[PDB]
């Protein structure tokens, strides 16, 4: 069902300390090189009045090259797909929680997500749309009673230097109702996010991931 050349389509909505916003995305990758690029616009609330970047890794597990010898737990789970829920914590005080579904629906690749942000400093990078990007990161992951549990220690880039320092645990659930899923042993996946593009305000933004499975 996962093809060599896949499309996707995101929905993502909610609130960064307070306000309201809603972005849709579409794009395109290969799952089995771990390669993927998304275009997103904000249609509601922009210009956001927060830095892109945090909401940037809310927008996709199916695209992660994945070596025989480990299994794909995200691949396997399809047709039904996956949900993955996670907490964002950030050095400075912010907090953003994250409910994303991922499903399969005539051949294309649909998620739709949640994120609530709260407690970010009015005068820090974030709210000053004062970010840089991320860092590349390697997310550990850790098989949990039929799920997986991921954990990343994640740097934001920030003006004049500095980074944010954000940690977060994300819980990846089966949505399979009928069928298997070979589980993984502890395994890690290397990440590098990249903004290829952006307007002005953030409002349009290009990205792509490269996501690569490797032994811990």
């Amino acid at each position: 069902l996962i093809k060599e050349n896949m499309r996707m389509k995101v929905v993502l909505e909610g609130s960064v300390n307070g306000h309201q916003f809603k972005c849709t995305g579409e794009g395109e990758g290969n799952p089995y090189m771990g390669t993927q690029t998304m275009r997103i616009k904000v249609i509601e609330g922009g210009p956001l009045p927060f830095a892109f970047d945090i909401l940037a890794t809310s927008f996709s597990r199916t695209f992660i090259k994945y070596p025989k010898g480990i299994p794909d737990f995200f691949k396997q789970s399809f047709p039904e797909g996956f949900t993955w829920e996670r907490v964002t914590r950030y050095e400075d005080g912010g907090v953003i929680t994250v409910m994303q579904d991922t499903s399969l629906e005539d051949g294309c690749l649909v998620y739709h997500a949640q994120v609530r942000g709260v407690n970010f400093p009015s005068n820090g990078a974030v709210m000053q749309k004062k970010t840089k990007g991320w860092e590349p990161n390697t997310e550990m992951m850790y098989p949990a009673d039929g799920g997986l549990r991921g954990y990343t220690h994640m740097a934001l880039k920030v003006d004049g230097g500095g980074h944010l320092s954000c940690s977060f645990v994300t819980t990846y659930r089966s949505k399979k109702t009928v069928g298997n899923i070979k589980m993984p042993g502890i395994h890690a996946v290397s990440h590098r996010l990249e903004r290829l593009e952006e307007s002005d305000n953030e409002m349009f933004v290009v990205q792509r991931e490269h996501a690569v499975a490797k032994f811990a």
